[PDB]
């Protein structure tokens, strides 16, 4: 598993919940935050690994305008997913 | 040393407080976000690696309801935690 | 490549902007939050090289801190890469 944090213009939640909804990737978390200033929106998904490379291209060709403050898309390591509802723990180890 | 960050129901915020209290821990960022969408709260903190299981177990007993929606737990590494006050910087392997 | 997420006090917001810019820092995040009672603090958000991480938290802790209680923390932990969304450009460090 693997955190994709992506810090997109605001206007382009629409089309980036499109792309990561036909990607496949159920859930994804939006907060408000200030890029240095320029109102920008924070994405996060927590994917597994072989899907990884597919939803960071998806996110990029749905957040790109292709001018700068684009944004950026920052992948780090989670060990466990724990889902409250049921107190199901997913652990994903290389 | 394990980031233990979970995505609550905002009514949650007040037990999930008592329980991680109760449970030793001293501290907590709270932030707000939209999950895809409803409004939930980002709760994080950050502890050793003995204490994970038994946090999270207070976590989800706290936020849960039964109703789909209540959220998840994301639990990642943290290399080291810096006291600004002291400047104190704690250090552990991944 | 390493993630420093530093919880500071909202008034040391243009100290810290400042440590940062003359410390070669080009980019932060910065959102409201909540430090538990409740407090409202500031997050700041940046992703440095493992050989400016060090520097850079100096410099964090030089800058937030007033020495009372409640001055807030610095979490840093790793990040496998940073991808550039307008040319796609995916960047890796390591040692
Ligand atoms: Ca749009
Ligand atoms: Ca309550």
């Amino acid at each position: 598993m693997k955190k994709v944090e992506a810090i997109i213009r605001p206007f382009k939640l629409d089309e980036v919940k499109i792309a990561l909804v036909n990607a496949g990737i159920v859930g994804m978390t939006v907060s408000e935050v200030r890029g240095f200033f320029l109102q920008k929106l924070k994405i996060e998904i927590v994917v597994d690994e072989g899907q990884v490379d597919m939803v960071v291209d998806k996110l990029v060709s749905a957040a790109r305008t292709g001018e700068i403050g684009d944004g950026k898309i920052f992948i780090s390591p989670v060990d466990s997913v724990v889902r409250i509802r049921t107190g199901e723990k997913d652990t994903e180890a290389i």
